């Protein structure tokens, strides 16, 4: 389909690009995966002219960085001068899929120059940094060393090439500000993945999404003592040849907060080849989740397991940001509706959110051991029955069915039966809370009244611990378990881009998101009639909370009323949707951003035609 | 234990050895495996001075010979002269385990010189060859080219090394005779694996083993028109520095026929590493043979399969040489004895001997299909029963055993039951004979009256076709099937060395042989109280036929009366016996023969001390 | 969806139905499976009032019939009188999925009455039967005993119920003619699956489908001496309360040949549950077919196997009826087109048609053995390499890649390499023809020039033998092999209904049929835009041969030009199409036919409203 070499035929000649980011070869956040995935295609387009600028960490260099010698004499002399001037910079490869060249800068080896660098920064842009941040000083040092390295590289080259600088986050924006300050012949691109004040204002302040035009950012930066971070972020955003954002919602957020409309939007992608390794895997995962729910619900298995649906929500433990309260309230409403209608369907909800636990509870382990004992007894009895039937059937005689069970088989069956006796109800959580009184999820469940009762048609399972293949009760990784679920509900409120819903959708599981996330807006914009492809968008921007909850309840009820053939068709449609989120297509927006940057920086040599051409209308 | 480098520390210096044999890189007989196994250790001792002399075949060079360039200039010039004088000789490697150097001589490229070579051979030793043999002419040509190559190699070498020639069979004895005729400074070793007149005299003539001293070999060579072959064989045997045989029985045969006592006996060995890849394999093979006998004996399975013993005899279709008649008569006697004693044991006899068949019979395929259908029906019913039991047992209720079978399960069971109806008796052979009237095995079975009747305690299975893993009814190779059998009975009359009993014993299966084979004599001489190690020797030399049969019957009855613990102990003892038949130990006799040859050829440089030192007394 | 109990709510009361057919409990033709599949649902609707009338065979009663006692006294007395009057009739169950009640009539026990029955038949309808048919006499006897049994059952019942007779083929039409002759109060349904003269006229006569209105059936029945069979068939068709056919093409055939328009069309169905046991199975089958083609094409594997397509045609060996010549000519044309366009795609054609063979050819077995040896060598080397890499990697050292291969590994690789040497071309057929000179398929292949050459882009594989799981080279059943193929092409000319294309389509494999078959017309009528669902209809009725061939070539070329995503979507669409051909829906037409029959026979008690209501418009 649409490859990188479609329509951007451009004279690249002697051009070098720097992918400056604070997290390269240092796993801190989530856009680490974005850089790791984009590196392969970007380097394939760029050949050997792709560099990454980032801080040095002993752990990172020990685990995934292989030190090497730089291939050009210019890098040799620049590194020699850089080490001989009182700093410490190393060179090597990044041990990832693409294997790009990396320069690592040790911010701890330049503490002597912070006093003069702060003064120069103030004399250049009137930016001050308090002494107690311990993070902004690191950003300032990283920017100073980055701009000094760029200046030395351009100055010491016999022939000056076209250098492109690309920064990603406000810990690196000081470098962009400084390189623009010193009038270096460089093309600067600034891309933001999350507004700094967005996270601060969403928590505490109410109706942050209904008051964008009524926010005078200066004060809100003032009272939180994050004024200087916003100052450098906004300054770096302003003095950029091309300004870029990751999603539309963040685009409006930056426009109303950073006071600059982003020129191009660049969604985050991923490599679909590794995830693709498609119904056998889902069937196996569903069967083994059936095994798990049989283990947990021993002694209360009064509902058909062929008409049960599995819902799940995952991510970091943010009750409000992920909208778990909305999901819980809508689950209660759906339980009420199903109980009224007398339906045979059952909904089992999973909640994978980290919490502060110590060990498992006795009930879950007891149930799992009981299930294992029942399975073993059934296997032993069925093996004995099969052997007896085979031997009695070779002699051409009908099996006398009343004599295939003897004393010890009855003893084992009886032991199993008394093992499956229970008077209480299955627990709603599989661990022991250390803050059970202050837990919001459990408090909400208690308020809405879901205790896995016999009459309840909706079951709630809370699994705080990270999902691992070595777990005593769920020895499975995140990917395989997600593959088997029926639907993923993410009623998020504030999220610049949804990594988890993207992973769910690329997997081929129908998902529910909001118009309030980058993924939701991307899907809504790039396809028509999204409901047919297994994606349901919750309108949260132009609606109240009760409206958002009723709509989500209606979506869930509509999903629960679908027949098996309808679910199969919807699942096939969502299967044939993974290629929209791969870097093979999403990498073109970054390339267009680069072309804009070169056109702005060197209009004499480069000229760009503003082509914004780039699709899935319908299937029924 | 005993390695090659134990006690033969000898100054080898510049010595070259030629392993002349007609079959090298050309699979014809059985000692091909002997050479292939001995090559690795002999070359390891000899370094790069190990050569093989043999005829050229297009198929052999295409399948397992890689042509190469000879590593020494002497070989270069000898090959160049050899090709330039009117012959055609190539050089290369043998694609086997050891990878030894091979020289291949094309006997079809020297038909021009046969007229003069026959005259020279007659003028040298008065040996004539008739024109209609088509095999002795090839031997004469091979010997002439071999001796000419040796003479050219020794003559054209700047420094003359100590050359050792080793021949193996009368197709190569002409070379030994010629090299001794031309007084070449070579050490000649002649080893025979089978006397030529032994096979001719065993068939037809009676009591060949009771009249060795009353045989005037000249006439018996005369009437059969094999006089010249015996002449060259005996002449080559006489004019050898060291005369060697493969087994003791062949030693006496050569002494009373070739009129020369062999100096050293060299038994054939094999590499035990590949065979060793030890009760799991036997259990699996026994279970699958149980599956086969269940398939064959459908509708007549009235005997316990936990008390059944499996006997087998294999090899080429020689009724008298392998003594199958003795085995059949003794099986009839044992059936009579077991029927009298009212024992619950059952003996199933296998006969793996190639015959002239066309296809399988209908009965065996029908039985196998019936068994497969029964197995499939049992598996389906047992799966359904297990699933129903599991679901009914999760709810903590005892299985109502009278409702786990429904209409279609009863239908399938009934269909199987009417499928297992048979009025006739199982066939004694699994194929269709083209000479059923003239078959000796079937005639003997009919005479002794074993038709697999219900009252019969001994079952006979005849499997003419080669045992292959792709067979429709026995998809198994020889090794795995032999691993699972209980006992291997080989009442051989004439066999210089037993490859099949050796393979059976190295495998770890108790076996019965005779004092009339090389393997039997070897085992009897090298261990004390052989009965405890799972080997039973039948005394056939000093006894009549009726005596040999009664002794074999007694041996079989004693084996059948053993308990399970006794069988386990005997099997472990026979397991710990494989290292006696490996080239790691059996290769020392060849090395001693080489030392004798060098001592005889060049007494000035070499002197040997006649050490004949080389053990398993008992275990209960 | 649409079940049997949708809209036909009707007072059935005391009604009995007889499913008269000559093949019940006697496997002869193909509609045996139709009856076996329809029995379950028909008996479920009918309770215990479903009977089958058919001849007695010892083999059938021994293998799949369980004799039982009839549950009603009326059947007791009728059977007693029937046996006491000089005939021999038994009672029992049919050992099939539904388990319906069966009455079996021995036609060989009533040879005494044929003389009077022939005279009575002639005096009733002037129908004569020649003495040398040996099949029409059996039909006459079956009809006489059937009508006598029906008359005795209705006469001897204390209260007379509403009896329904259903016949299926002209071997049973005599019964319908006789019951209509004797004015029994019975509802008669006649259904034909194939016109008798259709098969006779398609062979020999030209343009049978362009001359229906110009055929005066009397003569063509006359010259072939099949006049009396057509006479009884047409007479039975005329004197039927309801006339039924299996397909539209047969409907027009009966209208223009039997001179009676069929009231209702009843397509044949099947149970989709057993076939459904869906991409994992196809992937496994495709991989193993890749294994097979690797084995067959050793030494000529110069084409990519990831861009190869597998076509297949199967059925009985009818060159003209199945249109194999058209397929071969179009394959040649497509090979020409692909060779011109320089495409990388390759087409491998399979031909599963029984022939008169004796054994396999040497080349195929040699290739399979070579492939097995290569696979074994690769596995051994890869295991050794993995073990060495693991051990050398535990010590934290990079693998010295130049030392992981030693002498014996190189020897094995070399042996494999010389094993894969071949000078000739792969054979077009895997067996040895006994009539290679007179074989039409091979003659056509030779004429069109497809010898599996290197430059050829289309490969032809002919597999005459029945496909079995025990085959030496293709140990697979029909179902699993068909599951893995890419497309099934059936350019049939004369076929009343396509069992093989129906099995292919219900499996989920895109298929090509003609408007000239029952399946093709059914699909064309019941869906709109058939090309989107993976079915391509060849217009053969209104077109010449060259037109039919060009259209098929265009269809194949269009299929070959599809991308992988297009193929996946088409395959999912054809997956979601199996429920159209199940008896859960196709069984309603038979039920409507029954209601028509009861309305015609007893208008006083029953009245039917002519509802002909019964759908898949499109997806893209
Ligand atoms: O999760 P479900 O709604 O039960 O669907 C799971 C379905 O099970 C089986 O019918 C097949 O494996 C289908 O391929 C799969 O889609
Ligand atoms: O524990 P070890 O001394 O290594 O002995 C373990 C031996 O390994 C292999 O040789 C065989 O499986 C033996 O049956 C087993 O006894
Ligand atoms: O036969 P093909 O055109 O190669 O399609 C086979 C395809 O292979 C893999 O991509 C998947 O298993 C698909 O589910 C399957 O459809």
């Amino acid at each position: 389909p649409g490859l990188e070499d479609w329509e951007d035929e451009f004279d690249l000649e002697n051009a070098v690009l720097f992918e400056v980011a604070w997290e390269v070869a240092n796993k801190v956040g989530g856009i680490y995966t974005v850089l790791q995935t984009k590196a392969k295609v970007t380097g394939d387009e760029w050949g050997d002219n792709y560099f990454l600028v980032g801080p040095y960490t002993e752990q990172g260099v020990r685990t995934q960085v292989e030190l090497l010698e730089a291939p050009t004499p210019a890098l040799k002399r620049t590194l020699d001068s850089m080490n001989s001037k009182g700093c410490k910079v190393y060179f090597g490869r990044w041990l990832i899929e693409g294997g790009p060249l990396v320069v690592l800068l040790d911010v701890g080896a330049s503490a002597w120059a912070l006093e003069r660098w702060k003064g120069e920064l103030w004399d250049t842009c009137n930016i001050g940094v308090p002494w107690y941040d311990r993070e902004a000083n690191d950003a300032v040092l990283f920017g100073f060393l980055t701009t000094w390295f760029l200046g030395e590289f351009l100055a010491q080259s016999e022939e000056k090439p076209h250098v492109v600088a690309h920064f990603h986050e406000w810990l690196a924006g000081v470098g962009l500000c400084l390189c623009r300050a010193r009038r270096l012949p460089v093309a600067t691109i600034f891309t933001t993945h999350a507004t700094l004040l967005g996270r601060y204002l969403c928590a505490g302040a109410v109706d942050f999404y209904n008051n964008l035009e009524n926010f005078n950012v200066d004060k809100e930066a003032g009272e939180r003592q994050i004024y200087h971070r916003y100052c450098m972020e906004r300054a770096a955003a302003h003095c950029a040849h091309v300004f870029t954002t990751v999603s539309q919602i963040t685009a409006i957020e930056a426009q109303h907060l950073l006071k600059r409309k982003p020129d191009i939007v660049t969604p985050n992608g991923l490599n679909v080849k590794k995830f693709s390794a498609f119904q056998n895997l889902h069937a196996q995962s569903k069967a083994r989740i059936q095994e798990f729910v049989r283990g947990h619900f021993y002694g209360h298995l009064d509902f058909n397991l062929d008409k049960t649906l599995y819902f799940f929500i995952a991510g970091r433990y943010e009750f409000s940001n992920k909208g778990a309260d909305v999901f819980l309230e809508a689950l209660a409403r759906l339980n009420y509706l199903l109980r009224v209608n007398g339906s045979e369907q059952t909904v089992v909800a999973f909640f994978i959110m980290p919490a502060r636990t110590n060990n498992f509870n006795v009930e879950t382990l007891k149930g799992q051991a009981v299930r294992k004992q029942l399975w073993d007894t059934a296997n032993t009895v069925k093996e004995k029955f099969g052997r007896k039937l085979y031997e009695s059937l070779l002699v051409g005689s009908l099996p006398d069915m009343n004599k295939m069970l003897d004393k010890e088989d009855f003893t084992m069956m009886k032991r199993a039966i008394f093992a499956t006796q229970r008077q209480s109800f299955p627990p709603v959580c599989t661990h022991n809370m250390l803050d059970d009184s202050s837990d919001p999820i459990l408090t909400t469940i208690r308020r809405i009244g879901l205790f896995n009762s016999s009459a309840d048609r909706v079951k709630v399972i809370f699994h705080p611990e990270f999902l691992s293949s070595t777990s005593p009760l769920l020895p499975v990784d995140y990917e395989e378990f997600v593959r088997g679920c029926h639907l993923g509900v993410f009623p998020s409120y504030y999220e610049p881009w949804g990594y988890t819903p993207a992973e769910c959708t690329v997997m081929g599981i129908p998902s529910i998101s909001t118009n309030l996330s980058g993924f939701g807006c991307f899907m809504e914009e790039h396809i028509a009639d999204p409901s047919a492809y297994g994606i349901y968008i919750l309108d949260r921007r132009f609606r109240s909370l009760d409206d958002s909850c009723s709509q989500l309840t209606s979506f869930l009820y509509s999903f629960c009323q679908q027949s098996r053939r309808q679910r199969i068709i919807q699942r096939n449609r969502t299967e044939r949707l993974s290629d929209l989120l791969d870097w093979k297509y999403l990498g073109r927006y970054y390339m267009s951003a680069r072309h804009m940057a070169l056109s702005k920086a060197f209009p004499e040599h480069f000229t760009y035609e503003p082509n914004e051409a780039d699709p899935r209308p319908a299937s029924v």
